[PDB]
C-alpha cells in the first residue's frame, strides 16, 4: 500500500511524487482531471469501485462521456467554479449510477499542486 489517508490536509503535496503505478497503491479512488474535465490519471482503486478499466478512460471527458450522472450543479457545477476561481477544496457524498449498480461514495475534489489539474478522490460509504 501507499499510506496516505483520504482527506489529508496536504494530500496534493504527497500525490505530486506518484507515477501511475504508485497511484494504484492508494486505499481510495483517485482521478486527475485537466481544467476541461478530461481524465489524465485514473487509479486501480477507482476502477474497483466503478467497473471502468483505467487505461480505457484516460483521455475521455469525465463529465461528458464517462460520468454523465455528475453533470449537475452538485458535482460538475462545483468543479467548474473551482477551475474558474483557481481554488477548489470540497467534500460531499454522491451516488454513482450510470451503467452500474447505484453506489454511494464520499468525494473529495481538490486542486493539484500543479497548475491546471484537479483531483477527484473517492471512497465508499
Ligand atoms: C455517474 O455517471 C458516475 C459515473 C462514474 C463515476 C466515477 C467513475 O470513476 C466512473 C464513472
Amino acid at each position: 500500500m501507499e499510506h496516505v489517508a483520504f482527506g489529508s490536509e496536504d494530500i496534493e503535496n504527497t500525490l505530486a511524487k506518484m507515477d501511475d503505478g504508485q497511484l494504484d497503491g492508494l486505499a481510495f479512488g483517485a482521478i486527475q482531471l485537466d481544467g476541461d474535465g478530461n481524465i489524465l490519471q485514473y487509479n486501480a482503486a477507482e476502477g474497483d469501485i466503478t467497473g471502468r478499466d483505467p487505461k480505457q478512460v484516460i483521455g475521455k471527458n469525465f463529465f461528458k462521456d464517462v460520468a454523465p450522472c455528475t453533470d449537475s450543479p452538485e458535482f460538475y457545477g462545483k468543479f467548474k467554479e473551482g477551475v474558474a476561481s483557481g481554488n477548489l477544496n470540497t467534500m460531499f457524498e454522491y451516488t454513482f449510477d450510470y451503467q452500474m449498480t447505484p453506489t454511494k461514495v464520499k468525494v473529495h475534489m481538490k486542486k493539484a499542486l500543479s497548475g491546471d489539474s484537479y483531483w477527484v478522490f473517492v471512497k465508499r460509504v
